[PDB]
């Protein structure tokens, strides 16, 4: 250090340099209108623009001098523009500033990695609708849970479609805070406007943005946005903790009801059946990371007094990790979800356990009237003598029934195996093969699988 | 132990709150069981009859809270079935806690929601009368670089900079809003059920949009909360950035703006030190909501599919977020009207010797000089200036004429503030020509004629 | 009500309320000393002693007059202390500011809150190891986890003994907060001492404190102490999370290994199969809360100037949920583990599955000369054989083993089964009973039991 | 999407970190399988050299960090084997990837945090400098309350309350690394070994104080890690106190202090102007640190015992935390002393024309007034004063018995800041005495 030490500390260009491509577009538009505007002359924009491809040719061909000591991606494009085309290169940045020219490329930056982000998240209800009905077919049931407690039978396909819901309100809200985000800073140049013939409107349709911002001041000053994006984030990346959560269980010996395919996981040579869902684990785990982006921004904003300042550079690191964590996430449990092995049988016997399907009897019994609690304790006795003479509730006979309770008849028989005692709950989003069936139209629709 | 674990365990405490919610899903509830078959029509008029003293006690104070019933859906439940005799039992039928409790938060949330959404609009709406009256005489002060004198500003500007942060906070309310009014009531635990229901009866009856897809789903997720807690954050946090500005900007040092009585405390003796204690609770507060963020991501996260108690740990962040950015809203639009801010002083610091020299440089720029360049030129003029012991607005037409060929006559308005403010006037500058378009468009966007 | 509403946003009574104690123990020494220096007669020391009395009376009995138009605790046990003794009462607070006050109060209320925490993590500790010894002799064996699949036997007896670490250091970060934060500002007086002749040694020595802050401006703007405690509550509650999270799962109807007291569960009407562990549900997730806390605070403290702002009054509530729900969770926690059903059987047949013992075999080779690696294909090819023959580890016979690899001889074969093979890990903080029953032990002495 | 997989699963990136920590436990692991006889001499003496070359091929840049392999772990093995030969492949007998990376991580934070203390100590070292070098002529600025002029304080004394934070910071820092000073080496994968392995020796060469009492604990705790970023987060938290009050009186508002060249920005237009870009990102960065709290909170939190993949999610916000925490405690370093105080304006601000009117009141109580009156007393004075137009400086000893007959000579000291500012005497008083003590058992704590 420490001339160096506050040189390092203070630059961003170590990580500002994702975002070249957002800057280079900003340059070519916004070197167009000074021209339009009477700016810059038409041969000084054609070696700019000409200087510029060169630029992009050098990035990407790793042959661009990023140096450190000019800061920032916004003076290194900079610099070497002048570098390559003498004086015009040092008209580019007139009428602009850094600060509405930064908050212009993150904003052009997130959009993108939203659209990108979008697209990660079709292909994954794709595969979730599509994982639904490879297990519909032959029909595979499981058990349901609550306090982890295994409750009434569901369907891997109703379960999948459980996701698709989830999913669908991710993709919305990262929809909706693209849309908000929109607006276009440039032109806001400090903080206040510019006596300068600047047309902002232009500059705004030329780069995708609605419109440009109305605002001068929060043009510069404001962040929300990268907040309301690592929400979403943080909101996906927990629905994603759920599933890996519920996979690395049902992963195990004592569930047996699912196996992750070799290419997530890590086994063991001296042992037989054991395999380690570390994928699964990093993504449950990477929700904080996602969670502490989230924290760490909205404390730099606080009470920040208005217009620029520099704390808004801790803006960029934490977006760049989360987005990056969320994208790689999305597209790992689609390369792994349609990989899992079911064991059906495994499955089908922990749904329909011993006397699970005694709720379904006891609902019989509130439908034709008995105070459901009431039924609850006839049904509960019911099951309590089977306990006591070992026998399970599909050995129940018709008489056997009757004689417990009159209300019983012939139509409640087929509800003591699972076979058909899942055809019950066919309400309006109920786990009954005919009502996840009717759901796994519009999800084929919506995602256009059919 | 022993009643540790049923305290423990206990979600009375602050579900009570849901009371009106709660009360209102029974009645579409019980309806819904009515058109069902599974309630007679004399059961039904029991059951609301029932519904509707439960509602008076409530209200009077003579309910009765059991914390033994350990939630508030159990407690309108005992009461009910106290009061109705059997009919009470049933109306708990084709439904579970598990939906029930969902449907009230979000059901709730809601309502919340609408109460914050108008005074958002308020608060909008007196930021835009605050712009308009301090843009006529004319109010100006610099803006703020680094906290730094950067470019003089226009009060009116400032505020409409809010008015566009807390216009964003609404869009994202309101999408919050829109997102979670699907009804999970219908439900059961987890997955259908086999009675006869009609989820979309219930649906439309308490006003959501339509029935949630997937009983799994609809029991489980809480996400919902977490889009508005999310909210309510970057909403406070953009009254934070006001409030820190108001407590800075009414210091002896800075003194801009003097804060009313109503909301700033002070000391006798010392006839200055004005202590805005409302301003700096409000920015603190941001605090919480954060937490409350956090708290609950935590709670959600890698959380196994379905119903689980952790969902319990829900409603108490939230209702501390609403009620802190609801109360902060109030506080705020009650304030802000009352400020008293000091035009001179605020004038003088704004015109700062030479911040206008930035106005030059632009001038040269645009004539044609590169503008890196054209800033080392007014440079090495302020350079002079200062030497001299001389302010920018002493300037002469020939001496400036002199500096560089490209200055002329035109250039000397840009010596003063007085003219120099109708400078920056670019769409969203805060030329006062440009600042009236924006101060226009607004008023009509709540309210002008 | 605007007025209204200002005041009640304000008001700390509330949760101030809280530490009556600490403020009423306070104004005793306070002025116990205000008299020793001269400030107070005997005649009004007596006075003013014998009104606090009967305020701590009035308190513990529900006749103290709480009233918030006073705003806090300290002026509404004032405002008190003037109505039961008359002018003497106005003369308590002299040469106190409301400043220093209401940090002694905190730093005082936490002091003893830790320690009521440290009885409560001691009191934990000792039933940890009461499980150890009991589920030692008859011996409880299960599988150690690993990525949550079956890795290598482990006793259950180690299994206590490792949270045992974890509660042991959680106190520890406990002790040096509270040891750390005993430091007195009463007298730093709003911010720079005072003229009073006041002794604040003498304060500080009646009042617990190792000594007397020595630096004013510190001793009224710090609450860094308060943000210690709430990461070590933070750190306690997630060491919690972990043992709640393995007993909810190891209740599951899936893995069978223990049966939680129905005092701390739920159950069903139509099923018995069935046993909620609600508790230890709500254990877990309320370690959100904590974090959440120690977020809000730290988010309040950020980039505050310094002396007092009236952005620390939100430091009080934070505390005094999380300190709750830290206590709570460590009884609740204590009354349970002791009442809970471990499955011997069903626990040593997941330990000892078919083949998992095969790893002992393979750390015999490479002890005896094997390239560790080398030594796995082998076991390895050993047990993949084992799989067809539709064998069990437990039937390999001394003749096989000398087959698959000369370096295999007679003591090999206690390595093959379970009962005999949990000998094998004798390393120092290993499982095997060797060793688990020394740490046993010495954990014993440690917690006097 | 076998790539994608790999590089989400690689902890290579990061945790090359800690090589020099994974070399140093390699050496000793070995020292010990040789002891405790599961290596010959001539394989020890052959890992050992070829340990050498692994660390002079690092310093260098030539050895060959693989993705593939993983983490560090692998990497320096796989270049053991390939120099040396099979000894290498038995270096990592009796032992798991478990207690190794949680051994690793632990001497790393120990060097860590021992760098910080010796920073803060440096730190504190100049806040005391400081305090003398304005304590000469004798610096005096307003104590705020609500960032409200309250009562004049001494510059020196300013820096000394940055001092006992700082002190407390190093105190966090301290008991948190001793108390993770235990070696997990030896814990294996989650249970001991039937290795006649040494855990005692290990611990000792490695600078530990003992071996962890329970493999399970050892393997699975984060606790030390989530205790270290509570401190770092906390002193981070004294940084941005400091750095917000130099970011504020450095404004052209209040004043008070001018930032070095060196740790600012600025502009030849507007000569007036001194950005303090070091200052608000020493502020800003309170919040990373932050949030690497909460994110390493969220992944231990419901997690089962043992080893978990999770537990990998520990090294990268610890990095980036003690980083920060780091540099900032260097750039304030060396930015405190270059800074400019303006004696004056700072004086002036100080003394507000009724600033001292509190030392009246102080007065009339001492006197045996009740203090809640005194006060009221003051208040008619100071108030016939703004509608005089007149100061307080101004205020003579008549006027003075006018309004009140206790008021005697000795009062009339307490009106010019010149002489009033000596009257907060108490222990950790803004009154020069007070200060000047406090200062001299600082120098003594540290270097008189
Ligand atoms: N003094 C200024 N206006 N600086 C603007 C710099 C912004 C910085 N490069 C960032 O990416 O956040
Ligand atoms: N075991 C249950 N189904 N409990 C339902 C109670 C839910 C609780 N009142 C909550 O708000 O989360
Ligand atoms: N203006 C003041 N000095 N107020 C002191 C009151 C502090 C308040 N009771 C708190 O706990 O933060
Ligand atoms: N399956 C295992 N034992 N993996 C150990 C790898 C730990 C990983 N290198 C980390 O730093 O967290």
């Amino acid at each position: 250090g420490p001339d160096a030490l506050a040189a390092r500390f203070n630059a961003s260009l170590a990580f500002d340099r994702a975002l070249w491509r957002e800057d280079l577009w900003q340059n070519r538009v916004h070197a167009r209108m000074l021209h339009a505007v009477g700016l810059l002359s038409a041969e000084e924009l054609e070696a700019i623009l000409k200087g510029l491809d060169r630029i992009e040719e050098e990035i990407e061909a790793g042959t661009f001098p990023w140096r450190e000591e000019l800061e920032d991606v916004h003076m290194n494009l900079e610099a070497r523009l002048t570098e390559l085309v003498g004086p015009p290169g040092g008209k580019l940045h007139t009428a602009r500033s850094r600060n509405d020219q930064v908050a212009t490329d993150l904003r052009l930056y997130l959009r993108g990695a939203i659209d990108e982000l979008l697209a990660l998240l079709l292909a994954l209800r794709r595969v979730l609708v599509r994982e639904a009905e490879k297990h519909l077919d032959p029909l595979y049931v499981l058990p349901g849970y609550t306090h982890l407690q295994r409750a009434q039978p569901v369907l891997l396909a109703h379960w999948f479609l459980a996701y698709y819901e989830m999913l669908k309100r991710d993709a919305g809200r990262l929809e909706d805070a693209k849309e908000r985000l929109n607006e276009s800073p440039l032109g806001a140049a400090a903080l206040a406007g510019t006596g300068f013939p600047i047309d902002r409107h232009f500059t705004a349709r030329e780069l995708g943005f609605k419109a440009p911002m109305r605002n001068s001041l929060d043009a510069v000053a404001s962040r929300d946005f990268a907040l309301e994006v690592l929400s979403a984030l943080n909101i996906g990346m927990l629905h994603l903790s759920r599933m890996a959560e519920e996979l690395i269980l049902y992963s195990t010996e004592e569930f047996g009801f699912v196996e992750v395919p070799d290419a997530f996981a890590t086994g063991s040579s001296i042992m037989p059946q054991k395999k380690n869902p570390d994928i699964l684990e990093l993504i449950r785990a990477k929700a904080g990371r996602v969670l502490g982006a989230f924290v760490g921004l909205s404390a730099v904003v606080k009470g920040l007094p208005l217009a620029y300042n520099k704390d808004l550079q801790e803006d960029k690191e934490p977006l760049l990790d989360a987005l990056a964590t969320y994208r790689d996430s999305l597209r790992l449990l689609a390369a792994l979800l349609p990989g899992l092995k079911w064991r059906r049988e495994r499955m089908w016997r922990a749904a329909e356990g011993g006397y699970t399907l005694a709720t379904e009897l006891a609902d019989y019994l509130a439908e034709k009237g008995l105070p459901f609690r009431e039924a609850h304790h006839v049904v509960g006795r019911l099951v309590r003598r089977l306990v006591e003479e070992g026998r399970a509730l599909k050995d129940l006979t018709l008489e056997e029934l009757q004689a417990h309770h009159p209300l019983f008849a012939e139509d409640a028989l087929p509800l003591l195996r699972l076979e058909t005692a899942i055809h019950r709950r066919r309400s309006y989003g109920g786990t009954a093969p005919e009502a996840v069936r009717e759901r796994l139209e519009e999800a084929k629709k919506e995602v256009g699988l059919d």
